[PDB]
C-alpha cells in the first residue's frame, strides 16, 4: 500500500478494508475504481452508491498536497461508465495561488483525461468553493450534475450556483467532456507527441489557443495534460496543471518528473509557457521544452 | 470627455446627460462619484439610487477591455461611504486566462485600494460567475454584501452562493477591506516605496506573502495594486492587477507605464515575480524591478 494511504485505511471499516485491501495492496493503485470494483465493495459492505462514495472519501483526501493550507480535500467523481476517479486538491510552494487546484478540478480532470464522456456526480467532503461551481458548469453535465457533500441532500448544479453564468452566455456550443479533436499531427519523440496529443484534445472555444504539456518520468512513464478553458476564464486549468494531477494520483511525486513538454502555437493569443516554466522550475524540474503547433 | 465614453453617453436620457456632462468632461474622470455627485445626479432625474446604478452601467462597461471576448461587462461598487466606484473587465493578449479580472473585482479593487473600508451593495450587468461570487465572499461584508443585476430582484451574496466556503473554514478572521499595515519600513525611490506601502496593505492571511507592484506612469503618475488572497486561493487578485484595474480605469493606457516595481519578501512560499514580468512584458513594459521585503 502507498504509506499516504495508510492512517486513511486504518480508520476503516472491517468488512470495507477487507474488500479494498486486494485494491490498495499495489504501491501505483490509479486512484480510480471500475464498476466491477465498487460492485464489489457494496456486496462486502452492503453500502449504496453514494454512501460508498462517502466512506471512500478519505482515500481520496489522502491524496492531497498540501503545503500552504494543510486542508486535504478529496473528491470522487462518478463516471457515466461506472468508473469512479478520485481527486484531490494540490498547492505548489514558489508558485502563485492562481496555479492551484481544486479536489473536485482534480477529481474532473482525472476522467475527462482518463476518456470518460461524462460524470453522473460528484461526492466532495467540503462544500465547492465558487471557482469549482463555475468549472462544473463548463461540462457538459451543465446545471445537471448532482453534488454530494458529507451531511446534506444532495443537489444539481443548479442549486449551489443559482442564476448561473457559462457557456451559453458567449453563445459557446462545445462543452467540457465532448469529443473534441484539432488535428494537430504528431511528430517529434515520445514526449512531444504526447504533449502534441493533449493539445489535440483541449477545450479552448474562448482563444483558440490549444496546448497540452507532457512529463517523463523517471521510470519512462509519460503523464499528460489538456488546456481546458472556463467561460469566466479565470477558473480554466492550465495544461501543466491536468499531468500533475495524473501524475500525483497514479502514486509518483515531483522529484521523478525527468522531463516535460509544452505543445502550443507561437502566434496563439495565450501563452502558457512562462507558467509553465516557472511553475516546473518551482518544483525542481529544469528541462522544459517547447513544441509548436502548426 | 475620454472617447471610451462617447457612445455610451450618447445613449444616455436627455436629464441624466446633462447632469453627467460636466463630471465626465475631464478626459480623467476617475470613473468614481463622490456622494455629493450621486444626490446631484438622482435630483436631475428623479432616479433613486439603484436605479441610478443600473442607468450609469454602460459608462462602467465603456471601461472594459476584452481583446479576448469583446464581452464588456461593468461594475459598480457602492462604497459605506457613499462613493461609486466603477469596474469593468480586463483581458490579456499574451498572458494566460488566470490573469483576467473581472468587472466586479475591478470595482471592488478600486474601492479598497481608494481607502474605502466596506461595502453596501454592487451593481453588475450580468450575472456574477462562481469565482466573484467567491471573492466577494472574502469581504468584510461577508454573505449580506447586496448584489443588484438588470431586471432582477436584488439579493445578498448569501442566495447567490447557497452553502458558502470562504474564510471562516480556514479560521480566518481577518478580512478583505479591514484595517492592515504590515509595517515594513518603505525605502528606495517614489516606485519602490509606493510598491511596499501597497504590500503593507495586502491581504494574505493564507500565505502570510506580502507583495504590491506600482507602475510609473510617463507622465509620472503612479498606480500601486496591494495583494489579495483569497480563502479558496484561485479568487486571489496578483498585485500587478490591482495596479492594472487602477490605470485603466483612471484613463490611462498601457502604451504609458513607464516602469514598474514588484515589492515582496525573498523567502515567501508564493512568488510573484514571474507572472508580474510575463504580464508586464506582455502589455510591452520591460522595465521590472523587484525589491525585496525585511
Ligand atoms: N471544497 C473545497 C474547498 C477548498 N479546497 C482547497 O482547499 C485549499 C484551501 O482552500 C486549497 O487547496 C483549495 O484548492 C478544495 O479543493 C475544496
Ligand atoms: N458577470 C460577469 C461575467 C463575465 N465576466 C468576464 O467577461 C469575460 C468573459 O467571461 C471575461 O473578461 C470575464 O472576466 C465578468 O467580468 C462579469
Ligand atoms: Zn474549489
Ligand atoms: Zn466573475
Amino acid at each position: 500500500m502507498h504509506p499516504r494511504f495508510q492512517t486513511a485505511f486504518a480508520q476503516l471499516a472491517d468488512n470495507l478494508q477487507s474488500a479494498l485491501e486486494p485494491i490498495l495492496a499495489d504501491k501505483y493503485f490509479p486512484a480510480l475504481l471500475t464498476g466491477e470494483q465498487v460492485s464489489s465493495l457494496k456486496s462486502a459492505t452492503g453500502l449504496d452508491e453514494d454512501a460508498l462514495a462517502f466512506a471512500l472519501l478519505p482515500l481520496a483526501a489522502a491524496c492531497a498536497r498540501t503545503p500552504l493550507s494543510n486542508f486535504n480535500v478529496g473528491a470522487i467523481a462518478r463516471g457515466v461508465s461506472g468508473t469512479w476517479y478520485f481527486g484531490a486538491n494540490m498547492e505548489f510552494i514558489g508558485a502563485t495561488m492562481q496555479q492551484t487546484v481544486h479536489a473536485e478540478q482534480s477529481a474532473i480532470s482525472h476522467a475527462w483525461l482518463s476518456g470518460e464522456k461524462a460524470l453522473a456526480a460528484i461526492t466532495v467532503n467540503y462544500t465547492p468553493c465558487g471557482h469549482c461551481r463555475q468549472f462544473m458548469n463548463e461540462l457538459n453535465s451543465g446545471l445537471d450534475l448532482r453534488i454530494h457533500l458529507p451531511g446534506r441532500e444532495a443537489h444539481a448544479l443548479r442549486d449551489y450556483l443559482p442564476d448561473a453564468f457559462g457557456p451559453k452566455d458567449l453563445e459557446i456550443k462545445t462543452l467540457l467532456m465532448d469529443e473534441q479533436d484539432h488535428g494537430y499531427a504528431l511528430t517529434g519523440d515520445a514526449l512531444s507527441q504526447a504533449a502534441i496529443a493533449a493539445a489535440n484534445r483541449s477545450h479552448m472555444p474562448y482563444s483558440k489557443s490549444p496546448s497540452g504539456v507532457a512529463l517523463e518520468c523517471k521510470d519512462g512513464r509519460i503523464f499528460s495534460g489538456s488546456y481546458a478553458e472556463n467561460a469566466a476564464f479565470n477558473p480554466t486549468l492550465p495544461p501543466l496543471q491536468g499531468a500533475l494531477i495524473l501524475l500525483n494520483l497514479k502514486g509518483y511525486d515531483y522529484p521523478d518528473i525527468q522531463r516535460a513538454v509544452l505543445a502550443e502555437k507561437a502566434d496563439a493569443p495565450l501563452i502558457q509557457w512562462d507558467a509553465t516554466s516557472a511553475t516546473l522550475k518551482a518544483l525542481g524540474c529544469h528541462s522544459i521544452d517547447r513544441v509548436l503547433l502548426a
